[PDB]
C-alpha cells in the first residue's frame, strides 16, 4: 500500500527443485550462477528484479545459500517458499501458512539459561518482516520451526508439540534463513505449504505431494511480486 | 615446489577465547565485519592468514565459512577450540585431532539415509589427511557436531548408541565440513576438551573454556610453522 515500505530487489529461497521449478520457469532469460553448491537465477518475474536462490536441504546449505545470496546480490528482502510438516489442528495437504516468526525446535543451550529454541548470541525467535507477512495475507498465520530432523516418529512429534504447544508447521530451513537474515539485517519471510500432516503416512505423503505443497507456496509468491 | 602447500591459511574459531591468542600474534591485522562475523587478515607465524571469528552453532559457523570462503578462496580451512570429551580415557584439557567429522543431531533415516547424514550430503565430510599429519606432527577420530550442549544423561546415551567411536562433541566442526565439502576446500578441526560427558560440565565449561581454546589455539600456531 502507499504507506508501506518498498522491496526493490526480491531474494527468493527454495530448497529443492519442486519448490523452484515453477518459479523460474516465469522468470524472463534468467542468468545462471552456480556456486558453493547453490544456485541463484537473476532476472524479472512477475514485474519485479528476483534473484531466486535453490539452496539444498537443511540448516547449513540455507545457511550457505542465505548468505551467498546476500553478500553477492544485496537484495532488499528474502521469502522462502517451499513444503512443511503441518501440526495444527485444521491442517490439510496444501494448505499455507504464514510464519509471523520461526523458532530452531531442535537448538538446546537450555543449560545456560537460554530459552528452548535459542542459538546462543541469537534472539530466541526471529520475526517475519511486518509488510512482507501483510503482503502474503493479502494473496493461517504464526510460528513455523525449523530442525535438521524430518519429524514422523511419535516420540519427537510430542516432544516437539511440548517444547512449542503453538508450533503450525516443521520445515528444514526458515529458521536458519531468518538467522542468517538477523545477522546481515535484511527482512524475511517464510512461506510453506503442507506436504504431510504429523503422524499421517509422513513418508509416503511427502513423496507423493512434495510438488503439489510446492506449487502451492510459489503461487503465493508470484501473487506476493505481483502487489510488491 | 612439488611440496602440499597451503599458501593462504583460513582458522575458524567460534568464540573470542577460541581465537584471541590467535589474533594477538598477528601482524598488524586488518578487521572486516560482515554478516555478524569478523574476519582478520595478516600474517602468524609467517604464514598468511584469514582468522574468522564465526559465533556459535552451526548456522553461524556456515555463514562464516561461506564468507570466507567466497571473499578470502584460502587454501585450507583449520577450525579450532573447546569440545565435550564421550571417548573413555579422554580428560579436561586433551587434544583431539579430527579425522573426519559427523552431525549427531541430523535425523533423515526415514528416507534411507544413514544417521547423522543430511540428504544431498555424504554420511561423514573426513579432514584433509595431510593437515592430519601436520597436526598429529606438533588422539585422532571422530568428533560429532550438533546444535546443543550435551550434558543431560538421556541425550549422552543417545549419541553414544549412535555413534560409538564418536570421541567428543561440540557445535560447529562438521557444518565448517559440510561448507568446505560444498567449495572442495581441504579442512580440518582440532579441539581441547572444556568439560567431560557425566562430570559437571557447565561449570567446567565456564572454568575450562579459556585454558582450553588456548591449547588448541597452540597447536594451530605450531602447525603453520609446518605448513
Ligand atoms: N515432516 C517434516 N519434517 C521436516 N521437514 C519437513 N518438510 C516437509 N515435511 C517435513
Ligand atoms: N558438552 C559440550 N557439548 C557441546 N558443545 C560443547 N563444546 C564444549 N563442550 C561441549
Amino acid at each position: 500500500g502507499a504507506m508501506d515500505p518498498e522491496f526493490m530487489k526480491v531474494g527468493i529461497i527454495g530448497a529443492m527443485e519442486q519448490e523452484v521449478a515453477l518459479l523460474r520457469s516465469q522468470m524472463s532469460n534468467p542468468t545462471t550462477l552456480q556456486l558453493g553448491g547453490c544456485e541463484f537465477y537473476q532476472g524479472t518475474l512477475a514485474g519485479k528484479e528476483v534473484i531466486l536462490t535453490r539452496s539444498g536441504i537443511g540448516k547449513v546449505a540455507a545457511s550457505v545459500a542465505t548468505s551467498l545470496l546476500l553478500e553477492k546480490f544485496a537484495p532488499d528482502c528474502v521469502i522462502n517458499t517451499g513444503s512443511a510438516g503441518g501440526f495444527a489442528q485444521d491442517l490439510h495437504i496444501g494448505d499455507v501458512v504464514i510464519a509471523s516468526e520461526m523458532r530452531f525446535h531442535d537448538v538446546d543451550v537450555t543449560a545456560f539459561g537460554y530459552e528452548m529454541g535459542q542459538m546462543a548470541q541469537q534472539p530466541a525467535a526471529f520475526p517475519c518482516d511486518e509488510t512482507l507477512i501483510a503482503v502474503a495475507q493479502d494473496c493461517k498465520v504464526g510460528l513455523i520451526c525449523t530442525g535438521d530432523q524430518f519429524m514422523c516418529k511419535p516420540d519427537a512429534i510430542a516432544k516437539a508439540r511440548a517444547d512449542f504447544p503453538q508450533m503450525l508447521a516443521v520445515e528444514m530451513e526458515g529458521a536458519a534463513i531468518g538467522q542468517v537474515c538477523h545477522m546481515f539485517k535484511v527482512p524475511y519471510l517464510v512461506v510453506r505449504a503442507m506436504s504431510d500432516i504429523a503422524g499421517k503416512e509422513q513418508v509416503e505423503s511427502f513423496d507423493a505431494f512434495i510438488e503439489v505443497a510446492g506449487k502451492h507456496s510459489a503461487e503465493v509468491i508470484i501473487k506476493m511480486l505481483g502487489k510488491l
